[PDB]
C-alpha cells in the first residue's frame, strides 16, 4: 500500500534522531496480530506552513526514486486528526553503513569496500539524471541491505536544481561536521552535483577507515589546521583547503583510492569526476581486487 491508516502504525522503537524530526521502528499491524510488515517512519517535530513544504517536497522526491540504491519508498500516513504527515519507508535492520564498518571492520576487504563505493556512486549517479542534489552524503546516511548492497538514505536535505541551474544556495547546513563539504557549499552555500561528489570522496576515506573516529575527518582535519588562536573553524578550514592541503590516505588504503578521492576534491567544482565516469573507473578497482 501506499496510504498507511495512521492507527494501524504501531510503534516499536527510535531508529534515529536528527537536528529535527525523526526517524522511528514501526509495525503495520491493523489485526493487531502482529504479522505486519516493519517499517520505517519519519516525523517532523516542527509542523508549520514551511518545513511541512520541504517535507512535501521531500517525500515526492523520494517516491519518484526508483533504484536499487536509494532506501526504497513505502508511502505515506496523513497522520492523528492532521497537518501530522508521516514518511513510510522500507526498513533496513543490518542498520547503516557505519556501524557496520565498525562491527565487522574485519571480515570486509578492499575489494567489498569497493562494492558499496560502486554501489553509491551508481545511486548517484541516478540521482543526478533526476535533478537532484543530497547535500548530505556520509556514511552514516548510507544503510544496509545485505552483505554485498548498501542503499542511500536520509533525503530530508536534499534539493531539486532549478531548470535554469546547475547548482543551488542553501543556508542551512548538512547535519555532519563541516570536513564533509566542499569549499564552495562551504563559503557560498552552494551545493550541486558537483558538491556530491566532493562528500562522496569523503565518504570512500570513510569506507577504508573504517569510520574509526581517530582517524575520522574531523579528526585528521582538527589535527592539521590547530593554529592560529581564536580562529573560526570554517575560516581556517577552507584556508587549508586552498593551499591544497587534503585529508591522508587512511592506513593500508590501496593507493588508487585516495588517488580517486584526491580527484573528487578537485578545488574548481568543474575539475571534480562526474558520478558516471567514477563508475566504471571504481568496478576496475573492484575487479582488480578481484
Ligand atoms: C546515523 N544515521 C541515522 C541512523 C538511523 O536513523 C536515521 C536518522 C539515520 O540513518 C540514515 N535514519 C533516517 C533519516 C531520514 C530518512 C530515513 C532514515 C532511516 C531509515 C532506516 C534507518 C535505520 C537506522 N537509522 C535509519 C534511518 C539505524 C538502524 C538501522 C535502520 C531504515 O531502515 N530505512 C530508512
Amino acid at each position: 500500500p501506499t496510504i498507511f491508516e495512521e492507527r494501524h502504525l504501531k510503534y516499536i522503537s527510535q531508529l534515529g534522531k536528527g537536528n529535527f524530526g525523526s526517524v522511528e521502528l514501526c509495525r503495520y499491524d491493523p489485526l493487531g496480530d502482529n504479522t505486519g510488515a516493519l517499517v520505517a517512519v519519519k516525523q517532523l517535530q516542527h509542523s508549520g506552513p514551511d518545513q511541512q513544504r520541504d517535507f512535501q517536497r521531500e517525500i515526492q522526491i523520494l517516491k519518484a526514486l526508483h533504484s536499487d540504491f536509494i532506501v526504497k519508498y513505502r508511502g505515506v500516513s496523513y497522520g492523528p486528526g492532521r497537518p501530522e504527515l508521516r514518511l513510510v519507508m522500507e526498513y533496513l535492520p543490518s542498520g547503516c553503513l557505519r556501524d557496520f564498518l565498525q562491527r565487522h571492520r574485519a571480515r570486509l576487504d578492499a575489494s567489498r569496500l569497493l562494492l558499496y563505493s560502486s554501489q553509491i556512486c551508481k545511486g548517484m549517479e541516478y540521482l543526478g539524471s533526476r535533478r537532484c542534489v543530497h547535500r548530505d552524503l556520509a556514511a552514516r546516511n548510507i544503510l544496509v541491505e545485505s552483505e554485498a548492497h548498501v542503499k542511500i538514505a536520509d533525503f530530508g536535505l536534499a534539493k531539486l536544481l532549478p531548470l535554469d541551474k546547475d547548482y543551488y544556495v542553501v543556508r542551512e547546513p548538512g547535519q555532519s561536521p563541516i570536513f564533509w563539504y566542499a569549499p564552495e557549499s562551504l563559503s557560498d552555500n552552494i551545493f550541486s552535483r558537483q558538491s556530491d561528489v566532493w562528500s562522496f570522496g569523503v565518504v570512500l576515506y570513510e569506507l577504508f577507515t573504517y569510520c574509526d573516529k581517530s582517524c575520522s575527518p574531523s579528526a585528521e582535519f582538527l589535527r592539521m589546521m590547530g593554529c592560529e588562536r581564536d580562529v573560526p573553524a570554517l575560516c581556517r578550514l577552507l584556508e587549508l583547503l586552498e593551499e591544497g592541503q587534503r585529508l591522508p590516505a587512511p592506513p593500508a588504503c590501496p593507493a588508487e583510492v585516495h588517488e580517486l578521492m584526491k580527484l573528487c576534491w578537485a578545488p574548481s567544482p568543474q575539475d571534480r569526476p562526474s558520478f558516471s565516469a567514477l563508475g566504471p573507473q571504481l568496478d576496475m578497482l573492484w575487479s582488480g581486487s578481484r
